């Protein structure tokens, strides 16, 4: 059975900002097929070639990529989905995402992640996941903190209406690898997200996943755009879903 493995970019990028880690993945031999899903401001989804296919890969950008109204560009990825199922019949998809692609597939699970007429996911690969919020913006450096089970030592509006987001993933044997850096500069950061940020996707799974990793790849290679350019990283994403 098919398996779709959507790439996401996340805030300001485009199909562009996932090519460095599927070129490592062609060169792993996972597949040959690699093809485009656009979508416009609208919603509007246009694949650049056609589907047929072992381990394919297929690149999301949106075309109104400066949006950020997470349930509007989760229900893009509703779109995608079911635009690949509609045309190429298929019926699961491995989904990695960069940042706020991350926030935008998390309010994708919660709108549409108990549908059955959609493409059912299998694996789940999260890079710079900016889930308790964003450094700067609605949190601070080393402010908030998480427990053994990434429990945030203070929820910032977004996260808040995730909590019922295991309901989702119960059942459904998801696995899920969770992958951010540390500088290593003192600000436990990738220059842009902080980690507790993205480790705070531990507690809105609650144990409901088939499998549940974190990897905290480390210094200068480890910051935010710097992690879908790494040959580290990229190998890990290879391992995790094709190996």
């Amino acid at each position: 059975k098919t398996t779709a493995t959507l790439f996401l970019h996340g805030y300001g990028g485009s199909e562009r900002s996932e090519t460095f880690m599927v070129k490592q993945a062609l060169n792993k031999n996972v597949t040959n097929e690699v093809i485009t899903a656009r979508v416009s401001s609208e919603g509007k989804v246009y694949f650049d070639k056609k589907l047929s296919a072992a381990n394919p890969i297929v690149k999301v950008e949106f075309k109104d990529n400066k949006n950020g109204n997470f349930k509007e560009n989760a229900y893009w990825i509703k779109e995608v989905l079911s635009q690949l199922k509609s045309q190429f019949g298929i019926q699961q998809f491995n989904f990695v995402g960069h940042s706020m692609g991350n926030m935008s597939f998390a309010f994708y699970m919660k709108n549409y992640g108990d549908d059955r007429h959609l493409p059912q996911l299998k694996k789940e690969v999260n890079i710079a996941g900016v889930y308790n919020g964003i450094l700067n913006m609605n949190e601070n450096v080393n402010e908030i903190i998480v427990d053994k089970q990434g429990k945030p030592s203070r929820m910032n509006a977004a996260y808040r209406q995730l909590l019922s987001l295991y309901k989702i993933y119960c059942g459904k044997e998801i696995e899920v690898l969770n992958i951010y850096g540390d500088l290593e500069d003192g600000s436990h950061s990738d220059g842009r997200v902080s980690n507790s940020s993205s480790q705070s996707l531990q507690y809105l799974l609650r144990g409901s996943t088939k499998s549940y990793q974190e990897m905290k790849f480390k210094g200068a290679k480890a910051q935010h755009s710097q992690l879908h350019e790494n040959k580290d990283v990229a190998n890990e994403i290879i391992q995790f879903l094709w190996e």
